[PDB]
Formats: C-alpha cells, sequence, structure tokens
C-alpha cells in the first residue's frame, strides 16, 4: 500500500507540525508539486510542506547531519 511506491507516494502535505526529534529521514520529491516526505521514527511516512518553517528546520537539520559522515540509520 504505502510501503513502497516511489516517485510521489503521496500528494497531500501536512502543514501542521511534528517534533523534529521524530524525524527519521526525509526525501524531497521534485516536479511541479514539491513535497518533502519525512519518515517518522515509528517507521511511518509522513508528507510535509517544504515551505513550512519547521520543515525547513528539520529538512535542513537532517541535511546538516549529512555534512558530517556519520548517519545512524536505525
Amino acid at each position: 500500500g504505502s510501503e513502497v511506491s516511489d516517485k510521489r507516494t503521496c500528494v497531500s502535505l501536512t502543514t501542521q507540525r511534528l517534533p523534529c526529534s521524530r524525524i527519521k529521514t526525509y526525501t524531497i520529491t521534485e516536479g511541479s508539486l514539491r513535497a518533502v516526505i519525512f519518515i517518522t521514527k515509528r517507521g511511518l511516512k509522513v508528507c510535509a510542506d517544504p515551505q513550512a518553517t519547521w520543515v525547513r528546520d528539520c529538512v535542513r537539520s537532517m541535511d546538516r547531519k549529512s555534512n558530517t559522515r556519520n548517519n545512524m540509520i536505525q
């Protein structure tokens, strides 16, 4: 169902916030509608609005974690 899909697994974006500590990893989808998918630490996928300030903080927080070479994906 929602397990695998790729491309754009979802078309709706969450504008409301999630704790940035629940961010597992993100994937930005590029096209005409850009959506950033965040996986939560529970292992579920969430889709978030990339122009949300909190999203920008987290999508960039994970981006910042990608500057240094140590990515604990667990």
